């Protein structure tokens, strides 16, 4: 009892490669691909129903923001599916079953390439990495840097934030802000949340996207101890490590047009502020989704300084 026929394909070359430039260097926040590559042949002995497995290295995942996890087909070189895949988040694992394409067609080679994204849960800070892909029996491998974001420093405003989350059924995203990651003194701290842009300065623009923000928006205050570092992957898996502060800050969810603003007064602390907000569907499956933070304090020569940070999704 084990329809699993990785011993009846032959690897024949595998590559792990990069999305956006290849680096040795994985932008994580600007969403670089990790890519596996693998090109093998199928045994006529193969059948219908038959799987095979293949396993991402562990610190990576198919996706970075949805909970989507479904991989593409194998496929020839005219779509025609050789095996439809089902993945496994807890072994990291694509069981491929084989279709009766395998039953029509002999001496069969085929392709398969795999998108993935860096997996924030298991690389929480900045590192290096020997990533392992495997299509068992065959493993490939590579050294690779994981580089995250920096915040946008103006005197004592210093942001920065990504979009966590998107949930395409319920049409909500997720904003992870990091308020003060520094842990300076900034005096009569306010943060807006906006939907469109925030330049790195502060300066609003409408941008390439948009969220709403009214009234029913979710926002929660985290307050981060001294002792306490915050992870550079800029997505928290556990906020009861930290201290719900929201009902101490005041927090106007209508301070303007799809925007927000939090007051903090004084502070000399990191905070974390996650905000669940509705974004406007595209009729096909388009996103054109966008918000900014802009972080306000008043430096020592008594005059605001402003800080800026935007993150979008945009779609085909
Ligand atoms: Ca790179
Ligand atoms: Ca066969």
């Amino acid at each position: 009892g084990s329809n699993n026929v990785n011993d009846l394909i032959t690897v024949t070359k595998q590559m792990i490669t990069e999305g956006i430039k290849d680096d040795g260097v994985i932008q994580a926040h600007d969403g670089e691909h990790i890519i596996y590559t693998s090109d093998f042949k199928i045994d006529n002995a193969v059948k219908a129903g038959d799987t095979m497995t293949v396993k991402y290295d562990k610190h990576t995942i198919p996706s970075d923001i949805t909970d989507d996890f479904t991989p593409v087909d194998i496929t020839d070189p005219s779509g025609e599916v050789i095996a439809k895949g089902t993945f496994d988040l807890n072994t990291k694992t694509i069981t491929y079953k084989f279709t009766d394409y395998v039953d029509r067609y002999e001496n069969v080679n085929a392709k398969l390439e795999l998108n993935s994204y860096i997996d924030k849960k298991e690389v929480p800070n900045e590192t290096n990495l020997n990533l392992t892909f495997a299509t068992a029996d065959k493993e490939t491998s590579k050294n690779v840097k994981v580089e995250y974001q920096k915040p946008i420093v103006k005197d004592e405003s210093n942001i920065q934030s990504i979009f966590s989350h998107l949930d395409t059924t319920k049409h909500e995203v997720e904003q992870t802000i990091y308020v003060n990651p520094l842990k300076l003194n900034a005096k009569n701290t306010n943060v807006t949340i906006k939907s469109g842009g925030v330049a790195d300065n502060g300066d609003y623009y409408t941008g390439d996207g948009s969220t709403i923000i009214d009234s029913n928006t979710e926002i929660k205050v985290y307050k981060v101890a001294s002792g306490q570092q915050l992870p550079q992957s800029n997505k928290i898996y556990d906020y009861s490590q930290y201290e719900d502060v929201t009902n101490s800050v005041t927090i106007n969810k209508n301070y303007g047009t799809n925007m927000a603003n939090i007051n903090f007064g004084d502070i000399d602390s990191a905070y974390i502020v996650k905000v669940v907000s509705k974004y406007t569907p595209g009729a096909e499956d388009d996103l054109a989704v966008q918000q900014g933070v802009r972080m306000t304090t008043t430096n020592k020569y008594n005059y605001s300084s402003y800080a800026g940070y935007t993150n979008t999704i945009l779609s085909t």
